[PDB]
This record gives C-alpha cells, sequence and structure tokens, in this order.
DNA sequence: AATTTCACACCTAGGTGTGAAAT
DNA sequence: AATTTCACACCTAGGTGTGAAATT
C-alpha cells in the first residue's frame, strides 16, 4: 500500500466545495465539470493496473435550495438508490510506467438521471449528494477471472469532490464559476 | 484459418484505378479512405496483436506529367525512411473483442519528417507504399500472419497531382465538404 | 524549377448554459 | 410548485483542400 496519488486541479475543486459543487446530469449524459484528474507515485513499472471510479452518496436525505436565504436544506428522506454503475478509465488495464509518466484524466466520464441506462454512464438522483470516490486495482492479464481481495486494491477519498447532483444549476454563484473555468462556457463569458 | 475482409473496399478499388495519392505533413495527415478491417475465423479466448506497417513498392522516384496524366519514372528512389513498430492502440487484446466489431486505424497519421517523435508513419514524398496489416497470436513463452490488399497501395504526395484523386477525396471525405459543389 | 509549407475558411463532432416549455 | 427537458447559439477541438509564398 505504497501508491500515492495527488488531485489535479485542487484549488478550483476547493472554491467549487465552499459554495458547495453542483453536477448537472442528463438523459443523453453530462460530463462533470472540473474533470476529475490525478497523477499516480509508487506504483511497480512492470505491474498491470486497472484505474476505477465509483459514485457513493453521502447521506440518505433528498435536497431542496432556498433562494431566500441562498442555502441547501432537507427536502425529505432519500429516493431509492440508483442502480449501481462503475466507471473504468478507457485505457485500463496499463503498466505501472504508464500510468506514472503522465496526469490520468476521467474526461471521458457522463452523469445520467436515466435508471435504465446502457451506454455505461454513471446514474445518478437528482438533487441528493455524491462522494467521488478512485480506485487502483492490481490485475493479472494471464488469469481469466478478477475480482477483490484486501491486498489487490487501493481507494482514494477526496472530501473536496463532493457535490449534488442536478438537473439545473440552483446557486448562481456555481454557475458563474462554471461560465469563468470551462471552456466550452466562454460564450457566455462577459 | 485467420481471415481478414477489407472493408470500404468499393472506395479503395475507385481511387486505385486513378492512382491513389496521400497526403504527408509535417504535423501529421491523416489516410484517406481509413483503413477498416473485418476479422474472421479467429480463437476467442486466445489474445491477439494487431499491426499496421507501411513497405515501399519499388525502388524509384516518380513524377506526374500534367501534359500526359501520368506517372513517371524521376530517378531513384531516396534512402529508407526510419521505421519503427506500430501497433493498434486497443493491442493486446482477446479474439473475441477484435471479431466483435470492424478494427480501424483511423488515428493513423503519415508524416515526411525523419526527425518525427509522435509515433507517426515516417514516409518520402513521390515514392510508392504498400500498407500491410498484421494479425499476431500471444504465446505466454506460424503465429504471424501478414495480409496485403493490393488496392491499398498509394504515391505519398506533398500537394494532389491528379485532379480527379481530389475530386474523389472531396466527394467522399466528409471533413472537405466545405469544397462541394 | 518542381515541390513543399503556411495561414486560412469551412467543414464535422461534440461540449456549454439559456430560457422557454413541459411535466 | 419544483423540477426536468428541449432547441438553440456559441464555444472548443481538430480534419479538409486552397492558393499564395517559400525553398538543403
Amino acid at each position: 500500500g505504497g501508491v500515492s496519488v495527488q488531485l489535479e486541479m485542487k484549488a478550483l475543486w476547493d472554491e467549487f466545495n465552499q459554495l458547495g459543487t453542483e453536477m448537472i446530469v442528463t438523459k443523453a449524459g453530462r460530463r462533470m465539470f472540473p474533470t476529475f484528474q490525478v497523477k499516480l507515485f509508487g506504483m511497480d513499472p512492470m505491474a498491470d493496473y486497472m484505474l476505477l471510479m465509483d459514485f457513493v452518496p453521502v447521506d440518505d436525505k433528498r435536497y431542496r435550495y432556498a433562494f431566500h436565504s441562498s442555502s441547501w436544506l432537507v427536502a425529505g428522506k432519500a429516493d431509492p438508490a440508483t442502480p449501481g454503475r462503475v466507471h473504468y478509465h478507457p485505457d485500463s488495464p496499463a503498466k505501472g510506467a504508464q500510468w506514472m509518466k503522465q496526469i490520468v484524466s476521467f474526461d471521458k466520464l457522463k452523469l445520467t438521471n436515466n435508471l435504465l441506462d446502457d451506454n455505461g454512464h454513471i446514474i445518478l438522483n437528482s438533487m441528493h449528494r455524491y462522494q467521488p470516490r478512485f480506485h487502483v486495482v492490481y490485475v493479472d492479464p494471464r488469469k481469466d477471472s478478477e475480482k477483490y481481495a484486501e491486498e489487490n486494491f487501493k481507494t482514494f477519498v477526496f472530501e473536496e469532490t463532493r457535490f449534488t447532483a442536478v438537473t439545473a444549476y440552483q446557486n448562481h454563484r456555481i454557475t458563474q464559476l462554471k461560465i469563468a473555468s470551462n471552456p466550452f462556457a466562454k460564450g457566455f463569458r462577459d
């Protein structure tokens, strides 16, 4: 367990977290912003690794945004859990030297509210809080089967990456930051 | 017992009849048409490596004569370019994975820069090349098969010589739609 | 020269939030 | 109501040939 992970764009994640991060969710699938990007350290260069991402609920409560007080409040009890989906990195599996070579970005990752989705996108319930988790798994390609044991995986949880899944932005301050930092939203600047 | 089917065969043969030309730039240029294949007779449990390589057709330099609208031998071929091993991005993969859908080499770029380090194929302008496709059976400790489609042979150029080639590239490549009509 | 390189307009492809409309 | 979906304009990103200019 000597593998180290460094979250890229930490300052941007913390700026969003202070406001209370919101992530748009659609039927077709929406990319996260900011993109979850990491730097890998202490891996064996000859060993083959699988890089994974999963989303875990923060609490069992449904949220509501009050525009009068500009804050999030508990609306009621959480809706039933969404069918569990996982997202492997497109380059997985790959050698330890390949992962440590450059920053690993989960830019192809998409969030959806469609419970019946078959496009490999992450299914999330709108107005609920989620915690993105990052997993490094050691895998032997000569073996046709894979499973989880205590010594074959490591989980990395960055508290600043937690967000609320929404269909439209609630906090206007979040929209302002998304517009100002995401290049695809440059047409809305000024 | 492995069988390979060249996709877009009709488009390749139409280009070959005119004498296929591929643009070559410093930055790297995609081939048009894209080399796409269908795999058959592979073992679904066996691991395979899929490769692409370019071999010179002859040891001659070519020149296009606009008066007669034909290719002629200009002189002797330039020295061979620095060759490297080119694997499909998904290689290695199981036999069932390769046979599942059409295999394409769309991210494949041709360059005339001898000092290139971006993993692109280095070629000499005004020379005839033959693209070859390889299927290699991964063994823990013959397995090497080569598929050569004669219709995929082309002349590497910096600018199109035959106006008929340009016309076909414009008419069939979606990125050249702005030049239609 | 005869051949090669450059900025450029114009495509494809797909990622943005907007504000109306819909549920 | 409070929340979700739709067409849309406007971006980024990157693949085209064009015609001018340049070039061991």
